[PDB]
């Protein structure tokens, strides 16, 4: 069956993988080579049909997980792309809508004065309407006295002389024009970047780590200052000796809040952010890389910043003392806000930390001691 | 006919006002009276009616004609009404679809993205589908790999063997993942305050005062320095002697207007407000009184701002120097509005002047001379 030695190729040349005879396999092209029977290759062949079975299987499951895995995270892509869809019109909605909101409600104010002044003129008028009446039906009757009967005409004059005298010295009686200008685009766009706040939050105190030396009252709504004695401190888990401050019950310190507060001048102080990784006893200059920033206020003008670094730094006096502060925070991106509003309407920024350390704070303040009685400003929420 | 003395009352009594008659003015209640005739009487009337008659039209004249103001200011204050209504449509308009438009760009943004992760995973699931497929083909020759006759079944295994082993060899490898964040206020609000922009505005020169030293080119909106010579050429009312300059022929100064200029890198220039009713010769006498406002820079970065008294005003030293300048212009309250924009979609502010001159501007802007050279950067527009 060899075809050119007739003998049925029935040995594997495992040197050269060829099927041979007896020729094929004594000389030729394989004068020295190897020879297997054909049992033996069956049984190697059964023998090594199991592995590469696993290894296809295997391969199989490479591959299913590889997909497996694509369509997972394509899943998760497109979750996160209707998600961020989803909320851009979230932040459009607030911003646009309060926006529109508000201008139909000037638009309705601004009717609403209208209609007040086209009803009061209205009035007017009719009142007015009124008197050329009287004025006309009282000179026909003139004329009628004029041309009527001789004798009574002779004598009725003194009537109606007295009575147009009279109504001429019945006197008449004898101016609110708010309209716009062209500044109230620029100042209204001032505004809108003051209206980037977002509205109200979940707003409790928590009273639990007050040191002896502030007050706070009005179901823990009403914070202020005062001296009332001098008792020493004392101390829970959290609480300190020196640094007498309190805190808020909130803690989400992940995602974003924000609320509005108010303190104005104060005499001298310093204060800032606390977070656990440092010292908190006494007015020691703290080292904000430790999370004690700080930031030190006289003559209710005058700041230095203890920056993250050795020494404070100086700030330009601005060109009006501040009065109200608003606190948003975030912790994607170091998302700090802390901003003067004077009056809530405007808004122009402060300052704020480009560089990035997450160091989770904790929401806790005070201010400086009161000596003698100088530092009594109040604090409340909505 | 006297009812009392029987005498027609023939008799006026203007001692009192009483008309009487024979008896009554001899006796009775006028004994010693004033007498008057009373056909005199009816003279008198006819006589004294047109004074009378001028009193009452000239009332009747003081109503018409107050009126007629009344109604005249009311025709204004709906006309306000309306035309303040479709101005803030206006600026709603304006503004708002602005905004929407980038943001619906940002959406085509987001959806070609989408398409574009889609069609790579999908070319890489249909190519690993048709390993998959090739796999379970070749591996369907299993039954009769395994039951088929003794020979070919020994003989058929390295190709294919080899085939797999390539197929499974080539893996290929690979996140470009930019969803939106938290830092979305700030890069948000650079955008937003880009968008601020209104339209663009008629820009062209007029070399008519150039004096000649420098050289404009590009259709008048491209120009820079040199010294060929620098002789003093014949003058004008705006032209110069040594200060080198050059003005602009348009003079739109109403309504509200903007437009985007660059600057660069320059050693030192000043710059302010300049008008056309002051002088315009010799080394530029600017008098502030008159909208000839002065302000200096020196080394590219120290800008101080000369009123008109003794001390000039500081400006904080800033961090960069300058690359690109807006300006705005409006004339309700002296609106001057210049702020830098690095990149068009950066802004930071400078300063303004709240009081209201109006102070009609000419449009002309200057540098100091080229001194060595360093003065030869030219300018265009945007
Ligand atoms: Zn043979
Ligand atoms: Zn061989
Ligand atoms: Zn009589
Ligand atoms: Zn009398």
């Amino acid at each position: 069956h060899c075809e050119e030695h007739l003998d049925p190729l029935s040995i594997y040349c495992e040197q050269d993988r060829t099927l041979v005879c007896g020729v094929c396999a004594s000389l030729g092209s394989h004068r020295g080579h190897r020879l297997l029977p054909a049992a033996e290759a069956q049984a190697r062949l059964k023998t090594q049909l199991p592995q590469q079975k696993m290894q296809l299987q295997e391969a199989c499951m490479r591959k299913e997980k590889t997909v497996a895995v694509l369509e997972h995270q394509l899943v998760e892509v497109e979750e996160t792309v209707r998600q961020f869809r989803g909320a851009v019109g979230e932040q459009l909605g607030k911003m646009r809508m309060f926006l529109a909101a508000l201008e139909s409600s000037l638009d309705r104010e601004a009717e609403r004065v209208r209609g007040d002044a086209g009803v009061a003129l209205r009035r007017e008028l009719s009142s007015l309407n009124s008197y050329l009446e009287q004025l006309r039906q009282m000179e026909k009757v003139l004329e009628e006295v004029a041309d009527k009967p001789q004798t009574e005409f002779l004598m009725k004059f003194c009537l109606v002389t007295s009575r147009l005298q009279k109504i001429l010295s019945e006197s008449p009686p004898p101016i609110q024009l708010p309209v716009i200008s062209d500044d109230f685009k620029f100042q209204v766009w001032k505004k809108m970047f003051r209206a980037l706040m977002p509205a109200l939050e979940e707003l409790t105190f928590d009273p639990s780590s007050a040191h002896p030396s502030l007050v706070v009252s009005s179901s823990g709504r009403r914070v202020e200052c005062s001296d009332q004695k001098a008792p020493p401190a004392g101390e829970d888990t959290r609480q300190f000796d020196k640094a007498v401050a309190v805190v808020a019950q909130q803690l989400l310190s992940q995602g974003e809040h924000y609320w509005e507060v108010e303190v104005g001048d104060k005499p001298r102080w310093a204060l800032g952010v606390m977070a656990a990784d440092a010292s908190r006893r006494g007015r020691l200059h703290a080292v904000p890389s430790q999370g004690l920033w700080l930031l030190g206020l006289r003559d209710g003008k005058i700041l230095e910043a203890h920056v993250e670094a050795k020494e404070p730094r100086a700030l330009r006096t601005p060109e009006r003392p501040p009065a109200r502060i608003g606190l948003y925070l975030s912790f994607a991106d170091g998302v700090l806000a802390f901003y003067d509003a004077s009056n809530p309407d405007v808004l122009t920024p402060i300052f704020s930390f480009h560089e990035r350390l997450p160091g989770p704070v904790y929401p806790i303040f005070d201010v400086c001691w009161h000596d003698k009685g100088k530092n009594a400003q109040p604090l409340l929420l909505v």
